[PDB]
């Protein structure tokens, strides 16, 4: 059972060659009880992105070059991935654009922050036909004065 959990702008942007241009601290509020207690498969870029591994997790690794990193696991393929999460309820794969490309049609379950922000990036979550997603949760929110922009929680479920 894998999951997707990403962050979009408009265009789907998920990442650009600087920090994303927003502060967003229900998001990673969200992204953090998603996540909790799950092992997380992410790309190289994105581990590097963290700087430290999630705490409490197994962290799994995709780089095509041997690991760097003793603290998490390093695999060099998807199936290798996946594999290294074990037996476990749910799988989340965490990024970035190159590893979600690769995991959607595995995976049976999005979660997705749309946020209300302009941004230009060179990274976008793929696109997922909803004609194969079924939305089952939304909860939109207004920027505040801890959030930089609007923004809405979504969990989809594959049909
Ligand atoms: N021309 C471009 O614009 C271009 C192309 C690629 C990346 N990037 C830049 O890199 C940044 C982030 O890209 P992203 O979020 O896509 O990164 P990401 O998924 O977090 O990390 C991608 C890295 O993860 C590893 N990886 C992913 N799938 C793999 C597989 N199936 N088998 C083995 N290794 C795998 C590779 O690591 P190793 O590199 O260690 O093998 C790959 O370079 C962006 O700013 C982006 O523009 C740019
Ligand atoms: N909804 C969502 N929001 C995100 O921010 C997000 N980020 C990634 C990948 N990038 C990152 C970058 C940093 C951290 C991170 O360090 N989070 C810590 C909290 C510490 C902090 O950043 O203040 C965590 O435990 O989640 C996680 C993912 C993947 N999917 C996402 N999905």
């Amino acid at each position: 059972m894998i999951s997707l959990i990403a962050a979009l702008a408009v265009d789907r942007v998920i990442g650009m060659e600087n920090a994303m241009p927003w502060n967003l601290p229900a998001d990673l509020a969200w992204f953090k009880r998603n996540t909790l207690n799950k092992p997380v498969i992410m790309g190289r870029h994105t581990w590097e992105s963290i700087g430290r591994p999630l705490p409490g997790r197994k962290n799994i690794i995709l780089s095509s070059q041997p690991g760097t990193d003793d603290r998490v696991t390093w695999v060099k393929s998807v199936d290798e991935a996946i594999a290294a999460c074990g037996d476990v309820p749910e799988i989340m794969v965490i990024g970035g654009g190159r590893v979600y490309e690769q995991f959607l049609p595995k995976a049976q379950k999005l979660y997705l922050t749309h946020i209300d922000a302009e941004v230009e990036g060179d990274t976008h979550f793929p696109d997922y036909e909803p004609d194969d997603w079924e939305s089952v949760f939304s909860e939109f929110h207004d920027a505040d004065a801890q959030n930089s922009h609007s923004y809405c929680f979504e969990i989809l479920e594959r049909r």
